């Protein structure tokens, strides 16, 4: 199983004071990610292609650009595994995380889209969480989740061996204009939101309640 606690040892930037430096930083830091992982840049081509399509449907909050918006679409594709790892076991080894510009243009894709809205949003896994009693949890890497249950439950996401959160969220962006798939009304959540409240119920279900937004252990790390 794995553990469910405050995600120490995460990348979590939410790069407060630094978002004018980023926006100015972030394209040679993009190409730099790309020289040292295919994966990321083969997904983020693909990505593009599919955001000049989705683009001219709607307007964008003032300062959305094409790489927010191309960031937010390669994530609810496949890249999605690999980069959600490598920000969860950042702290383990941060010389060898090529994901530097990414992580900051989809952590800023979800705040220009994000408002006071709070939802209640489920999260099906098939891989079994224990909430080793911290005190309080943050997820560390950004996660996916649906307004539907029946969604979080099916077998795409969830089986007995895993985990069923029940999660109430007020930094969780609803990006179903973003998604490869349309039914599966996702709601994406940054890794820094903190829930006060835990409580685990039977073998598979978590009850994640009380968010709030509390400072990251890391800040503008590569600005």
């Amino acid at each position: 199983p794995l553990m469910l606690d405050t995600a120490p040892n995460a990348f979590d930037d939410q790069y407060e004071g630094c978002v004018n430096k980023m926006e100015e930083k972030a394209p040679l830091l993009l190409q730099e990610d790309f020289n040292m992982n295919a994966k990321l840049k083969v997904a983020w081509e693909e990505a593009k292609k599919r955001w000049n399509n989705i683009k001219p449907s709607r307007s964008y909050p003032k300062g959305f650009n094409d790489f927010h918006g191309t960031a937010l679409v390669a994530y609810t594709g496949s890249i999605a595994v690999d980069f959600n790892r490598a920000v969860r076991e950042f702290k383990e080894n941060p010389g060898q995380f090529h994901y530097k510009a990414f992580h900051y243009y989809l952590t800023r894709a979800l705040q220009l889209l994000s408002n006071g809205d709070c939802h209640s949003v489920y999260r099906g896994t098939k891989t079994r969480f224990h909430y080793t009693g911290a005190g309080s949890v943050r997820f560390g890497q950004f996660t996916s989740s649906s307004l539907s249950k029946k969604v979080a439950q099916s077998q795409e996401f969830f089986s007995d061996h895993g985990t069923l959160f029940i999660i109430k969220t007020c930094l969780g962006v609803y990006i179903k204009e973003f998604s490869f798939r349309p039914d599966q009304e996702e709601v994406l959540i940054p890794g820094y939101e903190v829930y006060q409240k835990v409580r685990t119920q039977g073998y598979n279900e978590i009850f994640l309640d009380s968010p709030k937004r509390k400072k990251s252990n890391y800040n503008c790390l590569y600005s």
